[PDB]
C-alpha cells in the first residue's frame, strides 16, 4: 500500500526506487528495495568525515593539507575539506579526506574499514572521484543499500558513533548543506528540520540520506536512492521522484 | 530598446546585472554595466585552468597528486583537477592548481599576472576558495567585469592565447560542463552549442561565462554577471535573471 505508492513513483519516473526509515517507538520500519544494492555517489561523503573525526583529535580538524605532485602547502585545513565534501559535494575534497585516512587504495579500504567499524557489513568503496559515480548498473563496486546507509547515518547523527562536540560538527555541516533542496527537504513540511547529503551520477542516479526531525521532537532517518538504467548512461536524474518519495515517507510518519 | 530590458530585469529581481558580448562582423557590441566590478567566483577557474596549461607541457596534466602529512597516493593528476575545477567547479581543485601556479600563498597573483598577459588590466584575484566568494560588496578584491572577463575568455577559446593542442583541451572541458543548465544555456535555442563556466557566491552572486556558437557556426562570448547586495552576505542568487538576461541576448543575435 505504502509499497504500492512508492511503485507507481516507479512507473512514473521510469525509475528504480529504494527506501529505508528505521522503525522508531511509534512507527514502523519503511522498506522498499532497502537491500538492493545503488551506487553511493556523493552520500559517502557524510561517514568520510565522521571517518576523519573518529581516527583524530579535533586539533586535526586545524591541519593545513600539503601534497607533493612529482609523479606543497596549501591554505587549506581538514576542517575546510570536511565542509566542502558535505555542502558543496566536493570530490577533490572527499579525495583528500580518503587519503587522510591513510592505508591502501588512497583510503577507500581505510574508509570501508570504518563502515565495518559501525556494523555495516555490506557498503563498499573501492574507487575514488570522479569514477565513484560512474560504475555500470550491476557492478557491485561502490555500492550501498538504503537499510545499509540508514544505519550509519543513524548511528553517526542520533547515536554514540561520534563523542558530543564531533557529531555536533557533523550535523552542521549536514544542517547547512546547499544541494538538497529539492530532494527530501522538498517532500517534508518546513516546520520538520532536514539535514541531508546528496549523491548524483550517470545512468539517473539520485540519492538523499536525511536525518530529519518532526515538530514534536522526534527524530527518523530517511535514505532514499534512485537510478534510470533503461535509459543508459545519459539517462536525467529525477530529483522530484526523491521529494514524492519523501511526500510519502512524510504522510506516514506525520 | 535592450538597456531598458536589463534595467527591468533588474528590478524584477532585486539584483544588480552586468551583461558584455563583443561586436561581430554582423553584431553590434552588447554592454550592460560592462565595466562596473563584480566578484569572479567561479569564473575564474576557467583562465585559471589557461594559466596552468600555458606555463607547462601537456606531460604536467599527467602529474600525480600526493597527499602527504610526513605518503598516500591519490587518483588525481593535475589533468583531472583541471576537469574538476571546470566540469564541476571543484574549489579544492582550484586551490591544488593555484599552488601548482605561483606555489604556496603565490598562486593568486600568478594568475592575476597570467591575466595581465593577456592583456587584461582589470580583473584581479586576492583570495583562493572559499573566501574569494566571500568579500563585502565594494570590495575590489577578487573582482573582474563583464568586459574584462569576455574579452578574456574570447582569447582563451576562439583566439591564439593557447596553441591548438591546449586550446582543445580547455574547449571540452568546458564543452561538458555540468552546471550551467539554467544560466546562459537556458537562453540559447538547443541548437547553438553553448560552453561555459558559472560562479556564484553570497551576496545573490551568480555569474556564468560562455562562447556560443550558431548553427550558422559564429561565434559569440557572452558574459552575465548578477549580484544582490542589498539583500546582505545571505541574499538568494537568481539563475532565472542569468536565463533571461541570456534569453535577450540570443533574440538579439539570432
Amino acid at each position: 500500500d505504502l509499497a504500492d505508492r512508492f511503485a507507481e513513483l516507479e512507473r512514473r519516473y521510469d525509475a528504480r526506487l529504494g527506501v529505508y526509515v528505521p522503525a522508531t517507538g511509534t512507527t514502523a520500519a519503511i522498506e522498499y528495495r532497502a537491500d538492493e544494492r545503488f551506487a553511493f555517489c556523493s552520500t559517502f561523503k557524510a561517514p568520510l568525515v565522521a571517518a576523519v573525526l573518529h581516527q583524530n583529535p579535533l586539533t586535526h580538524l586545524d591541519k593545513l593539507i600539503t601534497y607533493t605532485s612529482d609523479d606543497v602547502q596549501t591554505g587549506m585545513t581538514i576542517g575546510q575539506l570536511c565542509d566542502a565534501a558535505i555542502r558543496y559535494s566536493d570530490g577533490t575534497a572527499a579525495n583528500l579526506l580518503l587519503a587522510d585516512l591513510g592505508g591502501p587504495g588512497g583510503g577507500t579500504a581505510a574508509f570501508t574499514g570504518y563502515l565495518r567499524s559501525l556494523g555495516d557489513t555490506v557498503s563498499r568503496l573501492d574507487a575514488e572521484e570522479p569514477e565513484l559515480n560512474r560504475d555500470p548498473p550491476g557492478d557491485e563496486r561502490d555500492t550501498t543499500t538504503p537499510h545499509a546507509i540508514a544505519l550509519v547515518l543513524q548511528q553517526l547523527v542520533l547515536g554514540n558513533a561520534l563523542p558530543p562536540d564531533k557529531r555536533a560538527l557533523l550535523t552542521d555541516w549536514m544542517a547547512r548543506n546547499t544541494t538538497g533542496a529539492k530532494r527530501i527537504r522538498a517532500g517534508f513540511p518546513a516546520d520538520w528540520k532536514v539535514i541531508d547529503k546528496t549523491g548524483t551520477g550517470d545512468y539517473g542516479r539520485a540519492n538523499d540520506i536525511a536525518v530529519v526531525w518532526s515538530p514534536t521532537g522526534v527524530p527518523y532517518v530517511v535514505a532514499v536512492m534512485s537510478d534510470r538504467a533503461g535509459g543508459g548512461y545519459d539517462a536525467e536524474p529525477r530529483e522530484a521522484l526523491l521529494a514524492e518519495a519523501a511526500t510519502c515517507v512524510a504522510g506516514v510518519l506525520a
